[PDB]
């Protein structure tokens, strides 16, 4: 009833982990704060929303206390577990990336389960996020 959301944080000069990031350094010592969204979204979605709408919106919300919160490791990497329901729907959540002195933060990410490989048909148990900041690239 949990999946594991793999975070790694690189410096930038599918779902799955993706070899050719590996070319960017990982950045160590960054925060991430992630927040159950899903009653918004379904907000949203009871609005007329599309999915993508509706992650769009959501994106930009960060509800109350996080659901979880991890720090990237020595690689720039961090697992964190989160419920693939909230109140027995589908769960959504949007992963900020707390500010770091010396480092350019990615812009918020929304993960919306059941998350199947960008789409299989095999869902996912472990999510891979590369968060980044296209407009700083
Ligand atoms: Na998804
Ligand atoms: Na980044």
């Amino acid at each position: 009833e949990s999946a594991q959301l793999v975070i790694h944080k690189k410096k930038m000069t599918s779902g799955k982990e993706m070899s050719e990031f590996d070319k960017y350094q990982g950045l160590a010592d960054v925060t991430f704060s992630i927040y159950n969204v899903t009653s918004e979204f379904y907000e949203q979605r009871a609005a007329g929303a599309s999915v993508d709408a509706a992650k769009q919106a959501v994106q930009s919300l960060t509800p109350g206390k996080p659901v979880a919160q991890g720090t990237t490791d020595a690689n720039g990497n961090v697992t964190v577990q989160l419920p693939k329901k909230q109140n027995g729907k589908d769960a959504v959540y949007t992963i900020k990336e707390e500010p770091k002195e010396g480092v350019v933060a990615a812009t918020n990410m929304v993960v919306a389960f059941p998350v199947y490989e960008m789409y299989g048909t095999e869902e996912l148990a472990v999510v891979h996020i590369y968060p980044k900041n296209v407009v700083a690239l």
